[PDB]
């Protein structure tokens, strides 16, 4: 009971479909068997027809190699044995799979680059070419991969990262197998980006500058600052306060204060024109982070005038009563001789301490000339006897208010 | 020769088998025959077994019955007659198809409920309930099929459409017999929904509110408005103007324009802040559809103040050379005394108006002091003999803005 | 800012399966200059099939609304004219060709269709006429038929998609008495679609086939003094063909007898093929007969076979021994007075010579002594029958001695015939 | 201000679908006054999986990272903890429930497949055992398993999702030698998945089947005076059976003739089954005999069948016909004398009696006359054998005269006997 060859050989793909006659052994009264160990419950051996055929769906990554023992017996004791050895070949019916070994819990935004956000490794259970895979990341991200080792990848960052800019971001790893067809799987993880305190508080201006009434009540706003923090928490929460002043270091609690909260700037006492002119603040924005970042602003407040202030008269000196004695003055003079000059000021400035001597009353129109701005009284005509010896003048000094302010005096002049 | 009955009644479904045995004719040998016309193309008789089979694939839909009459001939003239009628019963071989006559070419947003917009039949080739043919509609889209008079339909609406929400619509009418087993077909149309001037344009921003600094070149840009239209087309087209303003109507072009086309608004003269200070503006944005659709939105321009403006010495009064003169100041007299007070006014506002004063020369330093905040020359010393009779004090008058105006004022000042 | 087109012609290919709502071109007519950008109005210009295809004024591309068929209607010629929000306007034509796609499988119609076919049809006898149509264009309408199995037809292709169906070999009804064939239609599309439509055809019969004896020759042997009108022996004729062409009937053309005699001893029951004899059979008078004997089918024309069948009749004992010499009177006896005394023994007395209208063992005839007066003095030879002297006569015998022999054949049993010789002596 | 949750425990139900990065919930502590609107940091508390969720400290919405999978962890536990600028903290505790989704389909698992089973095996043997798991949970883990086909077998379940293919129906291996049945397992879940695998079963041989011979009755002529050792025909038996249960064995067993001489007779070729004739038959001797043969295959049990063949030896013309009456002696004469020279015509002179031990044509007697010293003296019967005197004896005739008479048969070729008649007036 010769064989046709002593060692058959024979290449089976993995996705053989069950019930496909594989070899065909033809040694006509034999009688054939597997001897020794046969998975049987693989493949069947007619005992008359010696066809070996599969019963059942192969798989390479279960057993990929077989051996079977083949003995052919004639009618007589006559024997005789073969070995077929059935090579099972692998195909790319699995696709990659992506395992997340470890990822970070938040990414700070100063972290560096080159820093790593993850670690994955990756699997398939192909064996060669159609286990070789491929990791493209993908999209618009400031992340690359890196091959730490065969199948055990990191993800990293190579760009300088900036929470301000953007928070998050959606990372896809897809894993490709290098099989005839290809197959391919992918996962997708999110990352946030940790808020540092990169960014300092900035005023909207550059300077501030407010001007303010006098005679005002305190406690009151006069106006506000703000400033701004693109962070977010406590590094992005502004404070205000002032630091710095020309004014006295223990007089500064009496003039202004800042909510710190808000911004407003209180007056805490009622400004007088003519006692301060003006000042200058720093004030300072702060964040409540650790290191706590800070800007510093010069404001300066300037006082408005108002009409609060009569004028008063420096000369002539006036008697409790109002009137001044002059009574000396030569009637030999002609027009244009100064009597006496009068002299008043204002504790006020611009208009409201314009002055303006007006003639308001008089024993004689048209003898007095006053010059509207000098103070000077003069003589305007010539002394005519028919003329009184006593005169009485009556002056008013007006502040170029509106209202005006206004101080009376009363000038006796006889001859 | 005599025949079981005169007439055979047989039926057959349509989709029997060729080569099927119909129909078994017995009368002893004999000779069967085809008398007159009689399909033989479709059915064989044998004349001797007398059967009758089926040489061809049955069709209801071209031959719904047949007549064939059969003839029995003894070996002798005597012979008799027979006729077979065949029916066909009619199967559900042939699935519903869908014609569409008319389809409507825009749909405009504006259509009401009902309106008909696509027309279609439906035919079937079979018969019976294997020809009722029902049409049915995916849900998605707001449109219903309206069934009409016999197998003609209608596709109509049943929702309000909004282009800005879905533009177009995939339809899928399929239509199913009710024959066992049931055949059902289907078509796929698109429809396009037209648009209408139904929405309204809006400002990219609530209120606008722009600095422009004085002294500005005309026709320069001071800052753009957008509006935006989710319609498009003439409907969505926005085009600005200018529709009311604070100024007097008669000036509004000489001062502020817009750019229909861009949205810019254009300064058409040099802005003052000491004229005005500020200007309020309603802007308007329409739409170039029938009918129109407008939105109007506020936008207040402030005057941003310059140093522009000298300051004017109010008192004293000076010369054509800028002189005043003091002749008669008391030789005897107390340090402290007030030679006199300056005043001066400044047109502009805040740093621009903050007035100081300054000694600029004098024919003999330290004979006057000048206050820097009020401006009020006084005596520092009292006057030595070795002091001159005749003094000229040269002083001058500034504001903090940067740079500088200054007025200047020669003071002769006579003990 | 007036419109310009990329081109003045633009074309487009769409194979006839594309799904409805699918963007073909997107139209973005431009202004001559690269940098600025600019929107147009777009409109369908001259006639256009707005049912299936649809343009958006705005964005400017034309999307199918319906599903195409290459079948119904090839290609499309539609104008676009795009406007600004002046009046300038610029105009192009787009030019749509469907492509035909493998959609409609090969449709047979058998045209006409033989009645019958004989057996004895010749070689290229037509017993079908088909034509194939395929709805689609060009080789997606290109047809390849296929034939079914083992029956013996060819298709014959003609000029425009009409087939024939035709005889190769030689039919014969007894072999196959008819057949399924199965055409099937197979475009030469990528992918291919095909149809396949079964015809069955009945072979009708002819009367090629004459009956065939069961033997060459026929011989029976039956015995004489039979029992008339009862079956001797039978024959049967073998006729593949069916219905009256293959109804064999039996018939006596000639014998050697003659006319009258021949109905009277053997007769055919033309139905069954038995032979009847119609008369008790006589050895001694017939000893055998030639017979022919015709079987025939019933077709037009008929076929006959000729098988010659002879009849032997065998002889039985039905007829005794007769003696021929001596004469007997009517006792039985004969007389012999001349016998010598002086005659030497072992003289011949006399001879008893019988023969019997038998043969064989039949006629095979034996003398016994049945009794006689003196025994031992007359020896008969047993065959020959020579009556003799077997010892010399003593002078003290009788004058007169008796014999009584009888004369058997050989059959069983025996028959016999007796005779009596009165011998009585002289001088 | 002190912050205060709405709950002090938040549920929350998520498909295992979800996509990552959606947000789960938005937590906003607040405080107790109603008019008053502050806001809060938060933060993971405790032991948390910081892997799968992620919270924002301002916004306060937890938020998937990764993808969600029930068949790994079921639920997961968050302890939150809101806090203002200050020192005031307050704490709620989320609890993440995950709902199973037909994400995983069920796979079939040949336990063990039967080597092979013959065609007597009983309605309900078990020819294979397999088993279906599902990884998911619920009502997508009871899965239906439907074997398609018209083959005998049905699926019997086991206990816990272990399944059994067992037979309803009796096996015909010269039926049906091979079965491809297809396992297909669907879930019933929704929407459902389903799976199938296929396996081949063989159903062996046994010896149910007896053989029978191509003819119900054998009959076969052959000619006598045939050479010993000849074939005299054939006879064939088929068997349904594969193997040693469908290999015929013939043999001889009984017969009419004698037994011991039924060997010397007629034997049979155990493997082929050619008749062979073991001896020169002669038709004279026996006419025809009955065989009663037997094939049989070899197998246990092994079954038979037994056939009659009749034999009938045809008859040649082998047996010359040989002269009865009269006896002649070594010259093949014989002397009839003493004939009256006045005999009248038709006086029988003798009649010849002769046998032949053949049959029909071979026995079929004539008589001939080859010579004759006188023609047209004497008149033989051609049939009957009677020599008579055909004319009245003439004066110038001699007394002695000699007839020589030939017996014929009407065989192929022709036999005969001769005898010459000296016949004496
Ligand atoms: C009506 O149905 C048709 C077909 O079902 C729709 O056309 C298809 O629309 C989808 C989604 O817009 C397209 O997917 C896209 O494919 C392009 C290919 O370049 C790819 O770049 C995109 O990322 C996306 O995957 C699909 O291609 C398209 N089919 C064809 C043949 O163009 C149509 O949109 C439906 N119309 C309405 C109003 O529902
Ligand atoms: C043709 O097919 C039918 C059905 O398969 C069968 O009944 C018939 O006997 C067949 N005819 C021949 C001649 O084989
Ligand atoms: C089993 O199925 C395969 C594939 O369809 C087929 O080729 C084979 O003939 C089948 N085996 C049996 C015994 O039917
Ligand atoms: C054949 O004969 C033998 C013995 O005579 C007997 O055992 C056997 O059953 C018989 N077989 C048949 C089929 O009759
Ligand atoms: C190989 O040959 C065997 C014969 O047993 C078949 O069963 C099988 O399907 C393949 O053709
Ligand atoms: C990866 O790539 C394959 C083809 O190579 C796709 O089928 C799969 O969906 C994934 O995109
Ligand atoms: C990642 O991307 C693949 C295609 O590359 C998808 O199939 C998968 O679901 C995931 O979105
Ligand atoms: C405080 O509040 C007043 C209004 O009461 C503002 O005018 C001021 O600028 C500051 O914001
Ligand atoms: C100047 O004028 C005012 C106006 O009322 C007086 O009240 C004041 O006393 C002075 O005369
Ligand atoms: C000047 O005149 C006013 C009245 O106008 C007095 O009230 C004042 O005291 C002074 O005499
Ligand atoms: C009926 O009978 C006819 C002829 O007898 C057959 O050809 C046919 O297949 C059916 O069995
Ligand atoms: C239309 O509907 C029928 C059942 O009514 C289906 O069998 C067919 O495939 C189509 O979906
Ligand atoms: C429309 O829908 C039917 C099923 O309803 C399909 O059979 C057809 O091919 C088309 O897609
Ligand atoms: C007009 O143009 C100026 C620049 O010249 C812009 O700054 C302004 O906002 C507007 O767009
Ligand atoms: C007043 O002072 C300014 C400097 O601030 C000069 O530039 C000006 O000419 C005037 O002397
Ligand atoms: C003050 O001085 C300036 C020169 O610096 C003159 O131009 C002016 O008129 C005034 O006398
Ligand atoms: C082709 O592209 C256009 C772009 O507007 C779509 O409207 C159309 O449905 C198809 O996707
Ligand atoms: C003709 O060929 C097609 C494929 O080319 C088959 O699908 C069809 O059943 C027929 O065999
Ligand atoms: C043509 O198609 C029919 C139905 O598909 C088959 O029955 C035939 O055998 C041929 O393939
Ligand atoms: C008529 O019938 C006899 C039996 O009675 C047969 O022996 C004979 O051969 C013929 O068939
Ligand atoms: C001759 O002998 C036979 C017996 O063989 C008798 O039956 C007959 O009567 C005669 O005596
Ligand atoms: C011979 O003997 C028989 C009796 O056996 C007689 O019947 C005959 O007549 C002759 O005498
Ligand atoms: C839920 O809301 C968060 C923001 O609170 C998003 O980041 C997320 O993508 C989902 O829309
Ligand atoms: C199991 O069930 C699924 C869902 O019906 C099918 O898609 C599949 O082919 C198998 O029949
Ligand atoms: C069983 O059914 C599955 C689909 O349900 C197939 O993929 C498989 O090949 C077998 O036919
Ligand atoms: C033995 O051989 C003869 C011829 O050699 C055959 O006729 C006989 O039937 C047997 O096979
Ligand atoms: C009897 O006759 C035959 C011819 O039939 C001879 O061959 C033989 O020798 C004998 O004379
Ligand atoms: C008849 O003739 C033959 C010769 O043919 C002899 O052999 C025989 O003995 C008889 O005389
Ligand atoms: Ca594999
Ligand atoms: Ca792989
Ligand atoms: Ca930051
Ligand atoms: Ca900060
Ligand atoms: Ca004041
Ligand atoms: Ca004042
Ligand atoms: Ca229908
Ligand atoms: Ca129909
Ligand atoms: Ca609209
Ligand atoms: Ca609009
Ligand atoms: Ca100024
Ligand atoms: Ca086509
Ligand atoms: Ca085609
Ligand atoms: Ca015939
Ligand atoms: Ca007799
Ligand atoms: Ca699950
Ligand atoms: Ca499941
Ligand atoms: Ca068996
Ligand atoms: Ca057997
Ligand atoms: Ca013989
Ligand atoms: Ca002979």
């Amino acid at each position: 009971p010769v064989f046709s060859q002593d060692v058959y050989r024979v290449r089976l793909p993995e996705d053989l479909p069950p019930g496909t006659t594989v070899l065909r052994l033809k040694a006509a009264e034999f009688t054939y068997s597997f001897l020794g160990v046969a998975n049987k419950a693989q493949f069947s051996l007619d005992p008359i027809t010696g066809d070996i055929v599969t019963r059942q769906s192969l798989d390479f990554e279960e057993v990929e190699q077989y051996t079977i023992d083949v003995e052919a017996k004639d009618r007589g004791s006559l024997s005789s044995q073969c070995k077929v050895i059935i090579e099972v070949l692998d195909e790319n019916d699995n696709r990659p799979e992506i395992i997340i070994t470890s990822l970070s819990d938040q990414i700070s935004e100063d972290s560096p680059s080159g820093t790593v956000v993850a670690l994955f490794k990756v699997r398939d259970r192909d064996s060669g070419e159609n286990a070789e895979v491929m990791c493209s990341l993908s999209g618009n991200n400031p992340f690359k991969i890196h091959s730490s080792s065969n199948n055990y990848y990191k993800l990293v960052t190579d760009s300088i990262l900036d929470r301000e800019q953007t928070p998050g971001y959606n990372v896809t790893i897809t894993a490709t197998d290098r099989g005839k067809p290809p197959l391919s799987s992918s996962t997708t993880i999110t990352l946030n980006v940790a808020d540092v305190n990169d960014n300092a508080p900035v005023f909207q201006q550059q300077a501030y500058l407010i001007n303010v009434a006098e005679n005002n009540q305190p406690g009151t706003s006069i106006t506000q600052v703000k400033a701004w923090d693109p962070d977010v928490g406590s590094n992005g929460l502004v404070s205000y306060s002032i630091i710095a002043s020309d004014l006295e270091p223990k007089a500064l609690s009496s003039f202004v204060s800042v909510n710190q909260d808000s911004g407003v700037v209180y007056a805490q006492r009622a400004f007088d024109h003519e006692q301060i002119r003006s000042f200058q603040l720093t004030l300072q924005a702060r964040d409540q982070g650790s290191p706590a970042l800070s800007a510093n602003v010069s404001m300066r407040v300037l006082v408005d005038d108002r009409n609060d202030n009569a004028p008063r008269v420096l000369y002539p000196t006036l008697e409790p009563d109002g009137s001044a004695l002059f009574d000396m003055v030569p009637r030999a003079a002609e027009p244009g001789y100064l009597v006496t000059k009068v002299v008043a000021v204002d504790a006020d400035s611009g208009h409201n301490a314009w002055l303006s001597y007006h003639v308001l009353q008089a024993s004689d129109p048209g003898l007095f000339s006053l010059g509207l701005r000098t103070g000077e009284v003069r003589t305007a005509r010539a002394l005519s006897d028919k003329d009184a010896a006593r005169q009485r003048l009556l002056v008013a000094v007006r502040d170029g208010g509106q209202p005006p302010l206004s101080a009376t005096a009363t000038l006796l002049l006889v001859f």
